[PDB]
């Protein structure tokens, strides 16, 4: 209650009284008290307390949490100190340093440092039950992180959406293209970054639209 953003927390109170979030809530603690989930009850909205939700200048989607120990902390695609960046990470390392100009890769997959510049790092869905992938999809969590995209969409105007992989271009179709700038490319993970995620170039593009909008670049450096 008292770890989640209070920006976000007022744009998002009509949620809370939804009946799939009150299942959906209902359903997470049922797992909580049976298995281990993660990531810690503390940090599933720790992208609502980087940054307030009017600072937002990127967004970049990702699918479920990580479902090893220690992994997961809140933030798609980052992983607590100093737990190694996983594979999907690693490739975006790659794309930074050959992207970027100075960027460098910097030792560990903690992305705090983009969350605090206004980078929205939003799992589709936030929880997931320890070793089990997808474990906790179709449960409520997707209906809820569309609220979140939607609120942007609607109430924003010139945020970045970098949507990798064909289930966050699907999940993308809600944003107002009128509105604000959406770049797509396939998944970076292993499986599929070959195939075009490496030489996509979204975080010098992201800069540059930011730019065009009059608005303070995102230093991707700073981790
Ligand atoms: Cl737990």
């Amino acid at each position: 209650m008292e770890f989640f953003g209070e920006t976000w927390r007022r744009e998002l109170a009509a949620e809370f009284e939804k009946p799939y979030f009150k299942q959906l809530m209902s359903f997470v603690a049922d797992e909580r008290s049976r298995h281990t989930v993660y990531p810690p009850a503390d940090q599933v909205y720790s992208w609502t307390e980087m940054c307030d939700i009017q600072d937002v200048k990127v967004v970049i989607l990702g699918q479920d949490p990580y479902h090893g120990p220690n992994q997961a902390h809140g933030l798609c695609f980052s992983v607590q100190k100093p737990v190694p960046p996983p594979p999907s990470l690693v490739n975006i390392y790659k794309e930074l340093c050959t992207d970027i100009d100075g960027f460098k890769h910097p030792g560990h997959g903690d992305l705090s440092g983009w969350a605090k510049q206004g980078v929205l790092l939003l799992n589709a869905v936030l929880t997931v039950r320890a070793h089990q992938a997808n474990s906790h999809k179709d449960r409520g969590w997707e209906t809820f992180t569309d609220a979140v995209i939607k609120w942007l969409s609607v109430n924003r105007e010139g945020v970045v959406f970098l949507l990798w992989g064909s289930y966050a271009h699907k999940k993308g179709a809600t944003i107002d293209r009128k509105r604000h700038h959406v770049l797509q490319a396939v998944h970076p993970s292993p499986l599929s970054a070959h195939r075009g995620f490496l030489g996509c170039k979204h975080f010098s593009k992201a800069n540059g639209l930011l730019k065009l909008s009059g608005t303070e670049p995102i230093n991707w450096r700073a981790l």
